[PDB]
RNA sequence: AUUGAAAGUUCAAAGCUUAGAUACCCUGGAGGGAAACCAGACUUAACAC
């Protein structure tokens, strides 16, 4: 599956269509400090077999919660932890 | 120094009378209130350890 996903991802990246319509001068490069856009990174595509969907969904909280006992066991110092989630877990209410 | 001299074409007189800018005549024909748009984003805090 990871191979199939990298296949489709690469296909559109270089092999497929081309820069044909990106050469049109209607696009507009983003301002770096006033804009935020997202894009796919081919490297970050972990795949694991499930065997149980409900428990997986319930463990996502262990993954993404600052006090979840999976990121606690993968990251310490807690600060980067907050940082990590704040940079990768959407908005959070820090004050 | 004459086929001359003298002699007001003058007077009275309403461009008036009758007479409908009227008759017939569709603001109508054609024309998409549409086009675009995620009911979504995210967990945090406390103390115990």
């Amino acid at each position: 599956l990871k191979s199939k996903i990298e296949s489709i991802l690469d296909c559109i990246k270089n092999s497929c269509i081309d820069t044909l319509y990106i050469e049109n001068n209607i696009l507009s490069e983003i301002d770096p400090k006033k804009n935020v856009v997202y894009f796919i990174n081919s490297d970050l595509f972990e795949v694991k077999r499930i065997n149980d969907k409900e428990k997986v969904l319930a463990n996502i909280y262990k993954a993404v919660s600052s006090e979840g006992c999976c990121i606690k066991s993968i990251i310490t110092d807690k600060y980067v932890r907050k940082s990590f989630l704040i940079a990768f877990g959407g908005y959070r209410k820090v004050e």
